[PDB]
């Protein structure tokens, strides 16, 4: 037969393949109209109908993502200085830090800079209207792809963090209990469980107050965020999260007490000893109008405070002791106001089963105060408005509502509002949601609070610096005090408030504060694990250390890499005085190694740069200095010669008379003749590393490492003559020979002086990772128990993790703070020790590391387990989409009498059940998969399985195996569903090209396998 | 001396913004938060009552233009799919897929002809296109949460640099010579109405080869709706020149001030004066009207959608007309009547005229609106006001002008049949009166001119739907006229498709059939033909691009289907004698880490773990034979594989040379002995072997034979120069690079085989190691000058494929892109790399980079306002700052329209190639002379960096790459977050390569006195 072309059953596999076309296409309109539809994903501008929500309450955000979109959004961020989102933060979250913690894997050490400044970090990453705060202040708004979805990003690495299921511990600079001094036991109050006061509470029992209790009026707690915000945006296991993570800290609630003049009154708390009280009963009753007076809710009529918690109460499990039915809301719905109430209550009762909802707000649409977030929900969800309608009367026929009139409102001259008594307009509904904001209004309650003042809004008056009341010892914060609109603004209240109570409380025991206000971070038991190492005979506080390289340039930066945590640091290369070097410009250029993606994250860099142009002088009074001021910090001092054994005698002794902890050897100097093809540089012949090493032995008693060139063809050989010429250790490994380029006329970058000169230069950064975790792993190998220093992209406490796996005991960086800044050493060193901390979860086994098991999804949102949805062909567009949303909604009306919500889960932390690691004891564990090729199965062999659940129906999966593989896969023209078949090899590029993590597995192969052989 | 490691004062108070870690959480009150969140503020404010000024500005407000930085991030971004949805759902059928590819690998000419392939008016549609009803609402990354692609802006992005290079469209080259057509095609076509059906029908005719069409157009300009309404701040003018220009370029005529109407021009005119077929394109020419308006002038401020659009086009679109058009005085409120897109562009156009208000004002509800979601969201983020529910009755004018329009309420029942309700008045006061209410054909004397051609109920044209012909078979419509198009790129496809059958019409009206398969030719520029053959090794090659030895070529079907998609040659995958039969382990194949976890296409690097072909000799043997019959021009180059055996290599050898073999590839991984003696484990790694076995072959055969070199050698020059000794005839370089390419969080590895979850080092392939291929390729092209190189490591487009063979190679060998994609990318290549010799003859683009426009000062790709006041006054793009620039930008247009001058649009002339267009000889190794030794390299010769504060996004990454990676060199302003490079500054160039705006900032030469900084 024909051996170079296909059969029939493959050239039938290959139709849907894509082939270069030799004319233009026809295909007429009339044609293209009818097909349009086949392959719709988003909303048609021609439906005008609702989708049946009926009891669906689930997550209609547009910002939730899961690990694949939030790791894409996180490396997109610019993680920019003095970053304006932070400034726009009413809690002044860091979120440079806690996005580059995600773009890094390291979830607990985002979610740790999350919850330190905002202790209900998830609630605001799922509710803060960003548009009005962080995210209307992102520098990256001036790009056509626009801002950075930071609430969403906030969002998943609380949940992360959430599903590991860690407690908050006890603030540990604190002295044990026992040892507090007695004005930390003042006894505190805090009335009212919402936001304010659970900020207020947490921040207080950070700085080690140990009697302090919320009092709360209803039997639930969390406030608006449990009683009104809708399960469908904020789901109430989040409330339920936050509050245990509070009581950790020993914080105390007690459900069913109110502040009123019968109950609890600001004199009552002070005959019974309380020292201070924080008022955050937010603002309680509903604005009303007295066009509405006498209506009931079986006649129609709801004020936004009727409606929205009878909602909260049927569809949030848990909430309440009694489970109770979804409101009866059926027909037309009018909803009475453009606040963010409003818009909530529209999206709610199409939740309940009305048919159509409309919204009508009496100025107009460039009047409505609403964020777009919000307004978007209510228009995608098919919602009507109306404008410039203000109501005048509610007809009531037969004992319920059938219509509402109102009278169009217009804006004159001046501006002023006015009302058109002649045009009026009858419109029927059978339902009217009021929702006209709130108030604090119960004179009882007022009375409670005598006698602090209060202002013309009629609420308390407070210093917006202290948050103090006219009482001294009473304090006040949130939507009670009028100035919060939003929950992180209420958080942000209690917070600042927790500051000026303790200062309160203090001075009235007779104790000072600091004048600088100083809030403790928060902690969990993640921060307890050490992540000390020993190598060569040295102590290493953590792992990570800078490279001799670019952040290394000044002995001043080395002391500002101290102070923000670094653990130990190279200088950068010196030498003696007769080799002195001047260092051309340009010399440091982007990496070209991933292709035109400029800014964060650059995949690699090249450098031209030489050794130090500082003198030895310097470098040595500099490591004097160094070594005085930071004992505990390692410094080892990087040092060339040319071949010369006077030169490197006398440049090790010195460097060591001044205090180095160690040498390191910089082999990259040329040497004579060259000879037989051997490489230039001293660090590629083992008879000069070998002989070098000899040298700085005989000259020195401090410990010395040789930096070892991958530009070899076997390491080991230099690593073991290091290792022969008295080495305590070899530094694998420096940069990679390269050329990073040229431009379209030829010239290169860097181009150097009028001629457009170069040279080739030295490859750095995470392009380089497969070859020095090769290097280190094969040394490691060879030389067990050689002490090494691992170097070559590496850029989070993971990738460092992999390395200390290959044989590595410490982890030099360069590029991964060229991309960024000192402070990435917060990232790895509680990257790190989160990573050791999970080891000992066995609750968390199917983990990788800290991405919880990738869970079907489309959007980063959970596909509904139903039976009809699942094995039924059924992609997510087009007509396939309509079927899918016609079986869900059928099921969540199922799902209204089908009705459970007793069995939740008292949620209690896993305890590590295994010891926790050291770095010692993960040195070297990867080298028990390493070996030879003929140590590999290959009876043991896999094919490809597709999740059709999770496909995005690109098919590149089918193209990879068209034109790189086996023609395995088939791949639907209607449904673009891929499916493997048994022709499968398991060669594993087509999960390699997949744009959805884990939607294609690799699985043990359990039909007969023959490899494919062309002719016998 | 002082303290050598501590920061002067001076530095102290640079750094004042670095970033620093944090022990405590912030202290910030929610007032002060609020009043600073106003400083930093980017989007618009929820709060903002008030639209900015635009009088008289017609810039761009397209929220979907891009510039290049931003275009290649996005098309980077798409999944390029099969059977591509975008595709299905784009009414001229584009293949999006190759476009958008074409502009992720730089090349701009290949997304542009393939874009006006199947759309003639692609820059037009790019722009207006409603894509969310179109081709985006197809997206498959709508299943994602960063969402579907930018296409229109991607096409608009492509299409813009292609015309800004100024090259015409020639005759389709595959015609005959026009002396030399068949009569029919000089047979004299009319087309009537000169907007876009009608320009798509005529191109693709002269396409086709017909040398007689003319256009008769009724008014003065062409273009149709895209001139006369379409604004000029969605779709400039000089798009629609272009590609009129274009067209006339394949000798379309047109002819204005001639009507379709009696006494003109009529269907019975056309046909006794010897026309032989007619396309009706003359759109609906007249307002749809209201019995209400009868009477009304615009001397009273009432206008038709037809009356008003018109004039503000004749105003602003310099070159529709002679007469320099006043703009209209359009002064206090608008009322524009409709919610049809036509009224959205009277919204808009009606603020630039001067109105203070304008008012949407429509009959039914919202849900309702047709206009698709980007054309409202103009008008909604312009702050105009939206009435629902309102029909109109009477307008009431005083003082002979409009003062009020009076309307009464809408209503639906039960039957969704719309009432109107007359108790429900509104008096609405306005000055100005827009109705947008459609437009129609409705004058009799033009309906009488198509006599006698059947029209349908709606009193439009009846056509047969797929092939647009009229009851008379030589009278063909489409566009607007036919009633089924709404779209520009519809209206486009009705010519498009008519073209097709007009064709087939006149052809049989002389005699002559047609394939029964359509077959429009592509669009053809004068760099289509450009030659980019090449010679080496005394083989022919008809481009320089092939197929490595890899996965893509696992077997011979595979390259069949190669050399059909346009590969110059191709490599078998390595095979061998049957005793050495290898079988492969699974997984084997997986995706690179070297880029971070950014999943699907673009993949920046593969690891592999595989063997040679597990097919035998004997099938790759008996496939080249029937290759090289079947493809006689196609080099097939045999890769294989011996032991260190002599007998095998010579065997071997003829068994491939009798086959047909253009040439052999020798791949020297196979081991031998125990290896490093500093020369390893595999042949390729070691001299005197490889030298050996190139004297093997060459004995045993006469055709040319390549040895394929590892990078994993610390000279590769020398093996190069071995293999040269041995009588190779050149060298392939490289092979892949030994590496890990990580480990999970466990410490297993990936791949992992068999239940020992076991592995070896694999090989790296990709962008990663292109910086290794690059040096190893240039070290030998200057080491042994001439001898022929095959490159290969990480080429995946034509610009990269250029910079090998100007560092000296002669062909370029591709696995990784494939892999990340399919063999259709050789068809960008090649258009590619045709253009990247082209435009190197063109004296006018001397100032670009390749096919890269020199960036212009812009923001979010749009050029920033050359005016004097904004420019070096400190006024970022945010917060107080923007909205002075605002104020100064709507200032300069209010004094650019107190003066009317200024009407010059420049006519458009083709640039003409000066020097002859290289050949791929001319380019090979011409960018050798700029590498040298460090030591010809100038240290006199220093730049520094230089910032354009115009196109910063004030992220100051520059200020803390220079802070802890460089020389403490930038000024960060705190309260404009704009950088400055000072004098300190080293040239270093670290800022330049983090920045994430392209040429933001740049090298230049320093002009101050240099010291290098030597600490002392
Ligand atoms: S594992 Fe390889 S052979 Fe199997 S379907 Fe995927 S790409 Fe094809
Ligand atoms: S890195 Fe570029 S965009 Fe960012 S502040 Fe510096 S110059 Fe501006």
């Amino acid at each position: 037969p024909v051996l170079s072309k296909d059969v029939a059953d493959i050239e039938s596999i290959l139709a849907l393949n894509p082939r270069t076309q030799s004319h233009a296409a026809l295909h007429s309109t009339l044609a293209k109209k009818l097909d349009k539809k086949h392959w719709k994903r988003n909303p048609d501008k021609n439906c005008f109908h609702c989708e049946k929500l009926e009891n669906n309450f689930d997550d209609i955000k547009h910002t939730t993502l899961g690990e694949r979109g939030a790791l894409r959004e996180a490396m997109r961020c610019l993680k920019c200085a003095d970053a304006p989102c932070q400034k726009s933060c009413p809690t002044h979250l860091d979120i440079k830090s806690f996005i580059t913690s995600i773009s890094n894997k390291n979830y607990y050490g985002a979610a740790k800079m999350i919850f330190s400044d905002n202790p209900l970090g998830l609630t605001c990453g799922m509710v803060c209207p960003t548009s009005d705060l962080c995210v209307g202040g992102c520098n990256l708004y001036a790009t056509e792809e626009g801002s950075i979805n930071i609430g969403g990003l906030q969002q998943f690495a609380s949940e992360v963090f959430k599903a590991m299921n860690i407690p908050q511990i006890r603030n540990p600079c604190l002295p044990s209990q026992e040892k507090m001094p007695e004005a930390y036991s003042a006894k505190i109050a805090l009335l009212g469980a919402g936001p304010a006061s659970i900020s207020c509470a947490s921040f207080l029992a950070r700085l080690g107050y140990s009697d302090i209790t919320i009092f709360e009026k209803q039997e639930y707690v969390g406030g608006l965020s449990t009683s009104e915000i809708p399960q469908f945006r904020l789901p109430y296991d989040v409330v339920n999260f936050e509050i245990e993570l509070m009581k950790d800290l020993g914080v105390k609630i007690i459900c069913g007490k109110s502040l009123s003049e019968n109950e609890i009154t600001l004199n009552t708390l002070k005959e019974e000893g309380y020292k201070a009280a924080f008022i955050g009963i937010g603002l309680p009753e509903p604005k009303t109008d007295d066009i509405f007076q006498g209506l009931t809710q079986d006649q129609g009529f709801y004020t936004s405070k009727d409606f929205l918690p009878l909602v909260a109460k049927s569809s949030k499990a848990g909430m309440c002791a009694c489970h109770s039915p979804l409101p009866s809301i059926r027909g037309a719905v009018i909803v009475l106001g453009a606040g963010d109430t409003a818009f909530d209550c529209a999206t709610s009762a199409l939740r309940c089963g009305a048919r159509r909802v409309f919204l009508v707000f009496r100025k107009g649409f460039v009047n409505i105060r609403a964020v777009p977030e919000e307004v978007e929900l209510a228009k995608e969800e098919k919602c009507e408005f109306l404008p410039f309608l203000s109501p005048r009367k509610v007809i009531v026929k037969g004992g319920r509502i059938v219509a509402v009139q109102f009278v169009r409102t217009e804006q004159d001259e001046t501006g002023k509002w006015n009302e058109d008594e002649d045009q009026i307009v009858h419109l029927k509904a059978d339902v009217v949601i009021s929702a006209f904001g709130s108030v604090l209004r119960d004179p009882k309650v007022k009375e409670a609070l005598s006698p602090i003042k209060f202002n013309r809004w009629d609420l308390p008056e407070v210093d917006p610096e202290t948050m103090q009341t006219s009482e001294p010892w009473v304090f006040a914060g949130g939507d009670i005090v009028g100035m919060a609109n939003t929950t992180v603004e209420s958080v942000n209240d209690g917070k600042q408030a927790s500051w000026y109570i303790h200062k309160y409380i203090q001075a009235q025991y007779g104790a000072s504060v600091s004048a600088k206000p100083e809030l403790p971070l928060f902690y969990t038991p993640v921060d307890l694990v050490d992540i000390s190492v020993e190598m060569a005979g040295l102590k290493f506080i953590n792992p990570f250390g800078l490279a001799s390289a670019a952040p290394t340039t000044s002995s001043s930066m080395i002391r500002r890499a101290f102070e923000a945590g670094w653990g130990f640091a190279l200088t950068k290369t010196f030498s003696l005085d007769k080799d002195i070097v001047t260092n051309v410009s340009p010399r440091i250029v982007r990496g070209t190694t991933s292709g035109p993606m400029y800014g964060p994250g650059q995949s690699s860099f090249l450098n031209i740069e030489l050794i130090s142009e500082k003198t030895a002088a310097y470098w040595c009074q500099s490591v004097t200095e160094l070594k005085a001021d930071f004992p505990d910090n390692i410094v080892i001092a990087s040092i060339m010669c040319s071949y010369n054994k006077n030169d490197w005698m006398e440049l090790s002794r010195k460097a060591e008379a001044s205090g180095a902890d160690a040498l390191e050897l910089n082999l990259s100097c040329p040497h004579g003749m060259g000879e037989r093809g051997m490489g230039l540089a001293c660090g590629q012949d083992p008879e000069l590393v070998r002989n070098i090493c000899r040298w700085v032995r005989q000259a020195v008693q401090i410990p010395f490492f040789a930096k070892l060139t991958p530009n070899v063809t076997d390491i080991v050989s230099i690593a073991r003559a290091a290792k022969e010429g008295g080495a305590d250790g070899v530094t694998a490994t420096n940069t990679v020979s390269g050329l990073m380029g040229l431009k379209a006329d030829g010239t290169p970058w860097p181009a150097v002086g009028a001629g457009k000169r170069t040279t080739y230069g030295g490859v750095s950064g995470t392009a380089i990772r497969p070859i020095a975790l090769r290097a280190v792993t094969t040394i490691a190998r060879a030389l067990p128990g050689f002490p090494i220093l691992a170097t070559g992209g590496i850029d989070s406490a993971e990738s460092g993790l992999q390395f200390l796996h290959s044989g590595a005991s410490v982890l030099q960086v360069c590029s991964a703070v060229q991309n960024q800044d000192f402070t990435v050493i917060q990232d790895y060193c509680t990257g790190l020790k989160a990573l050791l901390y999970l080891k000992s979860i066995e609750e968390l086994q199917g983990w990788d590391g800290q991405s919880p098991g990738t869970e079907s999804h489309q959007k980063g949102k959970p596909v509904p387990r139903i039976a009809e949805l699942m094995g039924k062909k059924l992609p997510n567009f087009g007509p396939y989409l309509e079927q899918r949303k016609k079986i869900i909604a059928e099921e969540k009306m199922r799902l209204k009498e089908q009705n459970a919500a007793f069995p939740p889960l008292e949620r209690k932390p896993f305890i590590p059940k295994k010891p926790i690691p050291a770095i010692k004891d993960v040195i070297g564990k990867a080298l028990q998969y390493l070996g030879t090729f003929g140590e590999l199965s290959n009876i043991e062999q896999v094919v490809a399985v597709i999740d059709e659940e999770m496909c995005i129906n690109c098919g590149k999966c089918y193209m990879t195996c068209n034109d790189s593989g086996y023609q395995a896969i088939q791949f639907d023209p209607e449904t673009h569903l891929p499916t493997v078949t048994d022709t499968c090899t398991g060669c594993t590029l087509c999960l390699s090209v997949c744009p959805i993590i884990d939607c294609i597995r690799m699985v043990s192969r359990t039909t007969p396998y023959e490899p494919k052989r062309g002719l016998p």
